[PDB]
């Protein structure tokens, strides 16, 4: 029932807000804060621009307790002044569960951003599906899936892990681009302890089968871990600062400090790869000689430690770096760097992101292991993922190039656009313990140079490595109007 | 050929296969590729790689563009394995074939491991382990009878129709459709064949099956409805109760993108309990695995046609063609059960008729009239038109 | 329970849901001399063919179906989607199932390409939905604005069609009616009476918008004769935008007929006096045979499909028997929407003219002749389908520029030895110097003057030979037509 006089209309407008709200926020906080937690507002909050917020569906009520805003927080605003749609799940309205109208709720908010281009930061603490509500429940948590998966290389999509996901729950995270958890708070499985402990022999609690670290670092379905949930949210905002609006418009371009001539820092790298091939050294020094301010925001940074995936800028523009890192299983790729890889790569040129590899890769680890588990059809996904894209691709060969892994790491022939090696690359089929199919060290002696890939132009330059960021610089800006035709079909068949 | 320079990689050779794909990509046709090789040719060093590459790049560019068909008639190792894993079916042969990426000789001298060929990469080892091969004939004649067969099915492009063949379907009820009619037991505890409704509704109640020895709580195959290829994703609960897992949910999701770029209507069986529990499976990744399964038919426009003949509970039912994922037609036996769990209640619930009350199925029937309802689901789309996103790709988790 | 069990009590409900409430709906009918949903359905589509969706779909009294019968089917072979209102069962009102319903047919024929027949049969919305009965009308109407010129949309009126239950109807292509038990308005006579005292058929019943208002397009005698009226209509038709319309089998004489020859005489030697143009139209389509648009709307011109060499034809032609021939508002937009329905659909546009002028007046001016009639010339510049015209006799001024003259994009123009092209009639100059279509064919304005007798000969050739037309189209979302 409403007033009949429009100034007590007014003040019941503002009652139910103060009952939707101010009200459901304070008794929220009491209910979250005894388990380490925010709420869904307070979240909002931290991760928008102050004052930008614009709630949409405040008033939303089931159809059959109804408290306004059905569980789910939903609206738009800006991060650093760029707009942005948001949802945040309230854990402790109706167990932030899922409902037609919490769901509905999330659908407009992402028809909105599919309709104007923007991103969609997904903020998710939930008690999973809404039983009463039957299969309604299940039609929803689809709904939001096919939103995903149409969006999927449209807008970025980022997910935010910052209490129980768990079941259906799952879904809309598994299909967003990236994946941010929180250190205690937050767990993340398709099927939970109880009844894997039911039906399965296996007695496990919620962390070990899916807290963030077993995600983070054996599963890889984290991206990121937040140490609190300010973390978090500061990595989210930080890479939505290198990415564009849409795949259509271009990434913003910030103002810079570059060195234009040779730099100390530059000079470090005549002297970063060791004399002896036994000693390695950190990629990472590489990087940051080449990157402004010598900065980076790293994807999956407890996920196969044996390649690095970054962003950073050159010249003050976004620029993705994929690089073997040789402190961990010498800078090998495997099934685990080569799907981390193969993933940040593809997402990177949807959005039209140049990718800068530094290569150093000795080949693939041998075992058992990796052939069974199928390293075949998943390490070949980074083949498909290089030779797919057609962003502007800078390839620095600093030491190992042998066979399949010199090919697959932005060799010029997959498509890289450049290719500069310094004289630590050793550019063969093979390494020479290896080729003996037919005095190793003779053949070390021979092969182990860039020269023979650099008589062939194979590669374009070799330089000393000092030289590095002067060229990578170059050559970005000499490719920024790059146009390449792609293949005319509704998708391709890449393995999975 | 082997027995000519070990059938090696090198510039000459891989400029023949470079022409060859040429030409297939530049009028539109399928290539079949034969591999027996004994590697890189190692005295003409990075060239070896560079054509590899080339033909891998090729391989990508025609992903979803001509379908592609890899015969692996020996070893297969290093190189070799990268065109093979691009095209779209891997088919080995036993006893003289094998896949790996890295060698018995350096597995054992780099990790401590003695295994033989056949152990690391055996036509065994990725039928029914790995998933790299669709099929394995027990001689060359059945691998290659296999591979024309499956090209009897497809379209030669990706903008050319698949082939129409003639026809025998009686007009009117059979009793092999009144059979289906009792397929479902009464014990919900029992099983029953998925495959003898599969082959009720078929032409000749026969169809090709994709990755049979792998992941066989789901089938995957070719058949036909009226002379016209169809592809079929059924949940088999003969085996681990026709559960979905992470190998099913690869499986069929490659499968689907496949059918999808070549304009093959897929038909879906549903009987889905759920998800296999486990701490394997989650740290395995069934997460973002799964959910390509997920991806695959929401992104997929061809016509869908889905029929639940039992369980359909949660996540499972959403994923397997339910008509909010995108399906353009879903039939429900009366023994269809539609909830979002299934004891976590049973006689209100376990029934297709809160899911028909909301529409969220379109039809209800009683099963020996499936063969016909699903024939006239597919002529009445076959002239379907969906629009996709605009986007150089997607993003599919990996 | 048990699996045979189920499939029993599937049987109950099946019965329970068609055959039991059959009866009861057939009862409740033929109290008002109505026919049930399904059995309209019936009458329209092939035996056998119907494919029901939604059978068992329920509201949130739970009949199953909700009120409106849906689902697919074929007339005379080619696919066809319909949706029939129950008006027995919960007043065939709108709501949330119910529009569900039609929204998952009008999806499925958007989906792949095919007309959609909607029979219309309504109590009204169902108010005790609120919004949601509004929401879904919006739903349904969204969707008709978007298969607007992609699919053939025919609306049957066969029951109470008022308040919300007419906005569909009003925005697909024909709307056709049934003698006394059909009636239309926005608002009901209740209200209406109490601002002013009127019945139902007075205010909104077929005869009104059959003659009056022109939102029907057709009556049928009985539903037997509306549902013949539409399945001839489609037999016209492509299934879309996009696939060709259907060509039949013909027995045309190859050479000059005796009824090619009776043209030579049809224009009556005195100028008062008046000829029934449809003996031409009838002396030059297929088996004399044409299915007649707005047949009691704006008789002063002619809306016709018909035939030429088994192909469709779409034929717009003066008609002298009424106002002499003369454009008015009426007889403007009935034939501009007919000839924008046919462009969109890629059937070509032969026009018979005789038109002395428009039709003069305060009535007509202060009722926007300039922005209503001239809603014809856009159709007729907009439209890229061939356009051949056969000018009969009077072409004077703006009215022999607006049917299908060449400069408006008529792609062949050919005149008879009666034809008076001018800028203006004799009376109002100041002729037997100028009554003839001499200056116009000098200048190339009209491509051939022919003998009556040659008519249908050169049409069909004309026809023939542009087929193959493509014709660039202005950039743009669409163009801004007078409304």
């Amino acid at each position: 029932e409403s007033p009949t006089s429009t100034a007590d209309r007014i003040a019941d407008l503002a009652a139910r807000h103060e009952e939707a709200v101010v009200l459901a926020e304070k008794k929220a906080a009491d209910r979250q804060h005894l388990k380490g937690k925010l709420t869904a507002r307070a979240r909002i909050d931290l991760l928008l621009d102050p004052g930008s917020f614009v709630e949409l569906d405040e008033f939303v009520r089931h159809r059959t307790p109804r408290p306004y805003g059905d569980g789910v927080v939903t609206g738009h605003g800006t991060i650093d002044g760029r707009q942005v749609c948001v949802f945040s799940h309230d854990f402790t309205t109706l167990g932030g569960s899922m409902g037609e109208a919490f769901g509905s709720k999330v659908v407009k908010i992402y028809d909105f951003a599919m309709s104007v281009g923007c991103p969609v930061i997904g903020i998710n603490d939930s008690g999973g599906a809404r039983i009463q509500e039957g299969v309604m429940s299940i039609a929803y948590y689809t709904e939001l899936g096919v939103r995903n998966v149409h969006s999927s290389g449209v807008i970025p999509q980022i997910s935010l892990i910052m209490g129980p996901c768990a079941g259906g729950s799952v879904y809309s995270p598994a299909l967003t681009d990236f994946t941010v958890m929180v250190k205690d708070i937050s767990y993340m499985f398709v099927t939970g302890p109880e009844v894997v402990s039911a039906v399965m022999g296996e007695q496990v609690t919620a962390e070990q089968l899916g807290g963030p670290a077993v995600h983070a670092e054996v599963s890889g379905n984290a991206h990121y871990v937040g140490d609190d949930e300010q973390d978090a949210i500061s990595w989210v905002q930080t890479l939505l600062g290198y990415l564009p609006p849409n795949n259509l418009d271009p990434a913003p371009v910030y103002d810079h400090d570059c060195a234009p001539g040779i730099t100390e820092a530059d000079l470090a790298l005549d002297t970063v790869i060791p004399d002896s091939e036994q000693q390695v050294y950190d990629m990472a020094d590489v990087i940051t000689a080449v990157l402004d301010d010598g900065d980076y925001l790293e994807i999956h940074p407890d996920f196969a430690r044996n390649i690095i995936c970054a962003l950073g800028r050159v010249e003050g523009h976004s620029v993705a770096v994929v690089a073997n890192q040789p402190r961990h299983l010498a800078g090998v790729l495997d099934i685990d760097a080569s799907e981390k890889a193969a993933r940040f790569i593809r997402f990177c040129d949807s959005f039209n992101i140049p990718v800068l590899t530094f290569m150093d890769v000795p080949g693939y680890l041998p075992g058992v292991g990796q052939e069974h588990q199928g390293i075949i059809r998943r390490g070949i996904k980074l083949f498909y993922a290089y030779a797919e894209s057609t962003v502007p691709k800078i390839t620095v060969i600093t030491r190992k190039a042998y066979g399949g892994g010199y090919a697959v790491m932005g060799s010029r022939q997959i498509g890289a656009d450049r290719v500069m090696a310094w004289p630590t690359a050793e550019i063969a089929v093979m390494g020479a313990n290896s080729a003996v199919p037919i005095l190793v060290d003779d053949y070390r002696r021979r092969f182990g140079n860039p020269y023979e890939a650099a008589a062939h132009g194979y590669v374009d330059m070799v330089i000393s490595p000092s030289r590095t960021r002067y060229e990578v610089a170059r050559a970005l800006a000499s490719l920024r109007n790059k146009r390449q035709a792609r293949p005319a079909r509704k998708h391709g068949n890449i393995p999975l």
